[PDB]
């Protein structure tokens, strides 16, 4: 696929996946995209998605409880609630915009956990998507361990078909759309790649072999039709560093190729 986005890789010492899809242009940008990457955090709105999907009303407001023995490494909003419990929409919202393990977890194990949330996501079309494990242990990211990967293009897919199709209700997608906008751990990644003035929703992720992954929706200014982008990428070592300046000039590709 795209040439700038090839020397990406040799300058951050990376393999790199990219995804971007322009619905309004009807063009995508696309490199090494069907190769498989440790999704991580990202597949976070996506278990949100199949939960918004699946779930009736009063299972979302339903209180769900939890032990402190339940809680896994970095839990800032599931840690504040062990004895009063939380709704699936507090649950999904730690999740996305905090990127709450825990969260993460109640909402595998209210999905039927990875195994049964899979399913859900092969009858929505992806059928590329393996979860086998919660958090943390779904961070490993050993090379060529297919536990708990995805591609760049599933990925986008799948997102898109939660954020901007018909999957849920116009209402519940909404919600979710606004979990996205207000998250609050990408400022350094695809958000740092988009002109002032446009909006971005965003799942960010980090794991083992170095790797680090970003999967959102760009609405340029202007009410145009929307981008759907994934980037994920990771490295040769197991305590591999990342650098976030990757992401931020994978997107500034995309953008120069979708928008020129
Ligand atoms: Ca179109
Ligand atoms: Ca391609
Ligand atoms: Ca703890
Ligand atoms: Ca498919
Ligand atoms: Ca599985
Ligand atoms: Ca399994
Ligand atoms: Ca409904
Ligand atoms: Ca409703
Ligand atoms: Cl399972």
């Amino acid at each position: 696929g795209s040439e700038d986005l090839k020397k990406l890789e040799e300058e951050f010492d990376v393999r790199l996946g990219v995804y971007a899809i322009d619905t309004g242009a009807d063009k995508e940008i696309s490199y090494r995209e069907n190769e498989r990457f440790a999704y991580t955090s990202t597949f976070k709105p996506l278990a949100v998605g199949a939960v918004l999907q699946t779930k009736s009303d009063e299972e979302l407001e339903e209180t769900i409880t939890y032990s402190e023995e339940d809680l896994v490494t970095y839990s800032p909003i599931t840690e504040q609630h062990v004895d009063e419990g939380m709704t699936l929409v507090e649950i999904a919202d730690a999740a996305i915009r905090y990127s709450d393990n825990t969260a993460g977890n109640l909402l595998l194990e209210a999905m039927g956990g990875p195994d049964e949330l899979e399913t859900i996501l092969r009858d929505i079309g992806d059928e590329t998507i393996e979860m086998d494990r919660y958090e943390t242990e779904l961070n490993e990211a050993k090379p060529g361990d297919i536990r708990d990967t995805s591609t760049a293009k599933a990925m986008a897919t799948t997102l898109q078909q939660y954020v901007l199709e018909d999957v849920l209700d116009a209402d519940r997608r909404e919600v979710l759309t606004n979990m996205l906008i207000n998250n609050t751990t990408g400022d350094a990644l695809i958000r740092a790649g988009v002109p002032d003035g446009w909006t971005v929703g965003d799942k960010t992720g980090a794991g083992g072999y170095g790797t680090r992954n970003d999967i959102g929706i760009i609405w340029p200014e202007g009410d145009e039709e929307p981008i759907v982008i994934a980037i994920m990428s990771s490295r040769d070592e197991e305590d591999a560093d990342y650098d976030d300046k990757l992401i931020e000039k994978a997107t500034e590709i995309v953008l120069q190729e979708l928008r020129n």
